[PDB]
């Protein structure tokens, strides 16, 4: 519960459409964005801001199983990207398929 | 959370003493042990059955921050072991330092 809130690494619950169903204290902190904002943004905006189609294909793959991990570049509200690595797990949110991701800032 | 329960990989939350604060259906299911049983057991009983001392040291390092992942041999109630890979994160349950682990069955 208020648990994940205690992990230093960034954590996100993402739905099949790329929407953030959850994020913890760390994502806003490291990205400059706000919990209010993040909860309304699309994951592709933070990651494939330039390559929407590219990112969508990958997201689709993360939902299949093809990959469990991948490197990322997180553009902050500031504009500058921070390199990172994402570890993802499949789970369910409200009985609908979602991705559980624990991301490490490199 | 009720969420974690929905991940096929084994997730445990274990304290400084090696006790199992939390575990998901995945653990009982894959290890052949029960949640009741599981809550009383010590992590080393599952990871280091014949080597408590070397197992007690690794656990020591894990909290120190030494490693972020290590391979494992999970011993099933059956008595048999399964190769696993565990990724760990340092969290805190309510108040005290503990380890958050997501374990992949490497079968």
């Amino acid at each position: 519960k208020n648990f994940l809130e205690t992990i230093e690494d960034m954590i996100l619950i993402i739905n099949r459409e790329g929407r953030l169903l959850y994020a913890n204290t760390a994502v806003p902190k490291k990205l400059g964005y706000t919990h209010e904002e993040l909860m309304s943004m699309h994951i592709l905006t933070i990651t494939s801001a330039g390559k929407m189609a590219e990112g969508e294909k990958i997201l689709a793959e993360l939902f299949a199983g093809k990959k469990e991990s991948l490197p990322l570049s997180l553009e902050k509200k500031e504009g500058t990207s921070i390199p990172a690595k994402a570890r993802i797990w499949q789970g369910k949110w409200h009985n609908e398929p979602c991705l559980f991701a624990i991301i490490k800032d490199l």
